[PDB]
């Protein structure tokens, strides 16, 4: 009986495994546009993917991960929030059963119809299984679906997806260019969480830009063809993996822009 997202093993359970669920900077969160302070010590975004290496997507039972080659310094997050250089090793996205629905984070209340997280771990604690235990250990830059026009740079991704149908299917996915996901703009809002899944670490800088993305209703329709399920399981539509927005308690989220 392993966490996920139903009725039984959804969000409102996952505090019996994870006590850290109930926790003081747990994601994601409403982003309130109007509290949100306008802080002019923050410095512009750098993101660097001009040599992201990426290797594979893996089926993981909850979402499909594309991985990326990390034993060298090259997709790299620093500047903003942060201290130091973050190094990507994966990217995921949440999405819903409708278009209504599916981001993690909200803005004044409102939902997107999914959001990409990139999965970057601070350098200066050597891999990615340490850096989690740490305060600081990971950025993950978070940035919001709607369903409009196409967005070309999505499409390798959503073409390899019929290979990956069921949890624990992997695909080779070389020289994918995750530069192909970002919108025009890199303004953000910025607050410290978690982790969205089990075991929920609180070891986030979150950072989400306020410009969405676009993808067409083909797009996302080809996410909600995953399953849940294993081979040869009775199918389960993997869609409804975002986790809904918790209690903000004792933080202030920040704007990188007027
Ligand atoms: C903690 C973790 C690294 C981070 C992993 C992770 C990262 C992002 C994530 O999604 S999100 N939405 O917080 O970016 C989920 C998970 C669950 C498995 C987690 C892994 C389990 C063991 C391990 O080393
Ligand atoms: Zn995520």
């Amino acid at each position: 009986h392993h966490w996920g997202y139903g009725k039984h093993n959804g969000p409102e359970h996952w505090h019996k495994d994870f006590p850290i669920a109930k926790g003081e900077r747990q994601s994601p969160v409403d982003i309130d546009t109007h509290t949100a302070k306008y802080d002019p010590s923050l410095k512009p975004l750098s993101v660097s993917y001009d040599q992201a290496t990426s290797l594979r997507i893996l089926n993981n039972g909850h979402a499909f991960n594309v991985e990326f080659d990390d034993s060298q310094d090259k997709a790299v997050l620093k500047g903003g929030p942060l201290d130091g250089t973050y190094r990507l090793i994966q990217f995921h996205f949440h999405w819903g059963s409708l278009d209504g629905q599916g981001s993690e984070h909200t803005v004044d209340k409102k939902k997107y119809a999914a959001e990409l997280h990139l999965v970057h771990w601070n350098t200066k604690y050597g891999d990615f299984g340490k850096a989690v235990q740490q305060p600081d250990g990971l950025a993950v830059l978070g940035i919001f679906l709607k369903v409009g026009s196409a967005k070309p740079g999505l499409q390798k991704v959503v073409d390899v997806l019929d290979s990956i149908k069921t949890k624990g299917k992997s695909a080779d996915f070389t020289n994918f260019d995750p530069r192909g996901l970002l919108p025009e703009s890199l303004d953000y809002w910025t607050y410290p969480g978690s982790l969205t899944t089990p075991p929920l670490l609180e070891c986030v800088t979150w950072i989400v830009l306020k410009e969405p993305i676009s993808v067409s209703s083909e797009q996302v329709l080809k996410f909600r063809k995953l399953n849940f399920n294993g081979e040869g399981e009775p199918e389960e539509l993997m869609v409804d993996n975002w986790r809904p927005a918790q209690p903000l308690k004792n933080r202030q989220i920040k704007a990188s822009f007027k």
